[PDB]
């Protein structure tokens, strides 16, 4: 299967240089020349698609409790920036429609990680998949990702054409049968789980491979030499869009 995605991917928009999953972070990503961003998507209670990694608002904002349990008109009141620096005072939870727009303006590719509120995978998978289809018309198709077989299955029905990747934070002996059934172009793995061998056999099974979250250049280089296709990094200043081994 064909593969337009860059070697390097900016984790949550701006890596650790800016407040994650934010419009401003995606800007920071473009300021270091990055060609592709990864970011985490969910549903509000009323079904707007916006970005937030966690189930709960606390870690990356001045809000509290389960984001998915609030209506968009209320998520609009949240500051998802000043937790990071005094400079990001404005910073709102961004809609997916807005992120698609930044991508177009900065000429960036997108890895949308479907990151549903616990219990909402199927609904979240379907909705994100159809919204991705609409908003990325005329553009590099976005790479849909998830830890939930839940959400990947729903994306496989709602938008078959959109390519898909399986996120694993831990190794699974059945990765071959699972990726095959899901119809994945890619497998997205925590970097600790790799070595020359697994890279080799993942490749032989026909899969593209992305890794996260790799910050040290020597280990980025190594992974690229083994055969990995994307390094998802937090250190967007040091790794950098034209990195090579």
């Amino acid at each position: 299967s064909n593969w337009p995605y860059p070697r390097i991917v900016a984790h949550r928009g701006g890596g650790k240089l800016a407040p994650e999953n934010t419009l401003a972070a995606i800007d920071v990503g473009a300021k270091y020349g990055h060609k592709m961003i990864e970011f985490d998507a969910k549903l509000s209670k009323d079904g707007e698609i916006f970005l937030l990694h966690d189930d709960n608002l606390e870690r990356t904002s001045n809000g509290w409790g389960v984001a998915g349990e609030l209506n968009w008109q209320d998520l609009l009141r949240v500051d998802a920036g000043s937790w990071y620096s005094k400079a990001f005072k404005g910073e709102p939870l961004p809609l997916l429609s807005q992120v698609a727009e930044r991508c177009r303006e900065h000429g960036m590719m997108a890895n949308i990680e479907i990151k549903p509120t616990t219990g909402t995978g199927p609904l979240t998978g379907k909705m994100v998949a159809l919204a991705a289809r609409q908003l990325w018309a005329g553009m590099t198709p976005p790479l849909l990702s998830s830890f939930e077989i839940d959400a990947l299955e729903a994306a496989q029905q709602a938008a078959p054409e959109l390519p898909r990747g399986l996120l694993l934070d831990e190794w699974r002996d059945d990765w071959r049968e699972l990726t095959a059934r899901l119809g994945c172009v890619s497998i997205h793995l925590n970097h600790k789980l790799l070595d020359k061998a697994r890279v080799m056999q993942l490749k032989d099974a026909g899969l593209r491979i992305l890794v996260y979250t790799v910050n040290k250049p020597q280990h980025a280089a190594e992974l690229l030499r083994w055969g990995v296709d994307c390094i998802c990094t937090d250190a967007i200043d040091v790794i950098g869009p034209n990195f090579t081994a």
